């Protein structure tokens, strides 16, 4: 690949002590810059840390990149996610496109940054350290409940120069099936997707990729298939089963037990269903460059069941770019061949030095010394 290309990792490690036990990372002396270095990657997004704040001082000091972990602030060994941003060589072309201007843990924006001795502050209520787009993520969302939703350690957001926000996130999957747990994961997933209808229409380029625990078509579900005895006869008749099948198809995706799936899709412009298309407002990069007549394309199984040999799983890992990015990808496949995890691997290469794509709306931090701050004048 180019020196001008960005390339975006995001891969569920299962626990990252545990991920440096498979090959070859086996071998790299627990290196995350040995390991983004084997990847080729600049940004770098892993969920399910399963650290704890005294392990922080491996995975937060990264030679050659920029750390940003988000982790539950007590429970340990739970949950966690990490992105990570290549530092760039002054004469590297990637330069001034990779300084990071800001950066945000939480999807709600109450989260807070130590302001003095005694005092933090919530991303909200300041305009140079929260990225925005905060409003109305949700009618009934106030602090304490934000706080909840924003406790395990489940996103990170890291804004770039000329606008561009990567957005890391570890979805909650309701492992439990509690209703309390799918309570939580439905609203997880809809504050996170008002929040990026939010920067979008302030003009951010957004990167959405991580874990998201939702398949958003059939053909990504190896069990939904097998249940409605649909056969994968075509490795890349994917296209012909969706239109023989497409009954199943949606009935998947409008499932009334899983309306998941469906508050997903309305994010999606290639949304198999026409009113989810037409609203949505981001790319499956995956699935734009492998097309729609891919199946099989997998990127986790069920370990317990031993069902990752036989290729049996589904497709609950994404990058997802802003529409007006889709010019910019030059390369968007999974990584299934990679050990490391119950989960593989998922990259795409974007050029965004390409000058014919519109510039993102930037807000570069103010001085404190400004004058507005520096004499306190009014607002
Ligand atoms: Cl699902
Ligand atoms: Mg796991």
């Amino acid at each position: 690949k180019s020196e001008n290309t960005i390339r975006f990792l995001t891969f569920n490690v299962n626990g990252i002590r545990t991920f440096f036990h498979y090959q070859p990372f086996s071998q790299m002396n627990q290196s995350l810059r040995s390991v983004f270095d084997f990847f080729r990657a600049d940004i770098i997004t892993f969920q399910e840390l399963k650290t704890e704040k005294l392990s922080i001082s491996k995975w937060g000091r990264v030679d050659g990149f920029y750390s940003f972990i988000s982790i539950p602030q007590t429970r340990k060994g739970y949950s966690g996610v990490g992105c990570w941003i290549r530092i760039p060589e002054k004469n590297h072309p990637l330069y001034h496109a990779l300084q990071v201007v800001k950066a945000e843990e939480g999807i709600t924006g109450y989260l807070t940054i130590k302001n003095g001795k005694h005092s933090a502050i919530s991303y909200r209520n300041d305009v140079n350290q929260g990225i925005g787009g905060y409003d109305s993520l949700d009618p009934d969302l106030d602090e304490k409940s934000a706080l909840e939703l924003d406790s395990e350690g489940r996103c990170v957001m890291v804004e770039l120069a000329c606008g561009i926000v990567i957005i890391s996130v570890y979805c909650p999957a309701n492992s439990n099936s509690s209703e309390e747990g799918e309570m939580f994961r439905l609203r997880f997933l809809k504050v996170l997707l008002r929040r990026v209808r939010n920067l979008d229409k302030i003009g951010k380029k957004i990167v959405l990729m991580g874990d998201v625990n939702v398949c958003r078509d059939l053909i990504d579900s190896a069990d939904t298939l097998e249940q409605f005895s649909i056969p994968i006869t075509d490795p890349m008749g994917g296209t012909k089963l969706e239109a023989q099948y497409r009954d199943k198809a949606i009935q998947f995706i409008i499932n009334p037990d899983t309306p998941h799936r469906r508050i997903f899709n309305q994010i999606l412009a290639d949304s198999l269903l026409p009113d989810a298309s037409k609203r949505g407002i981001l790319i499956d990069t995956t699935r734009l460059i492998q097309t729609r007549n891919r199946l099989k394309m997998y990127t986790v199984w069920n370990m317990l069941k031993n069902l990752r040999p036989s290729n049996y799983g589904s497709r609950i890992d994404f990058i997802l770019v802003s529409l007006k990015l889709e010019r910019c990808i030059k390369a968007a496949d999974i990584l299934p061949d990679i050990l490391g995890s119950d989960h593989c691997p998922v990259y795409s290469d974007l050029d965004i030095l390409d000058d014919r794509i519109e510039p993102g709306t930037t807000q570069v931090p103010i001085p404190k010394f400004e004058a507005r701050y520096k004499y306190n004048l009014r607002n």
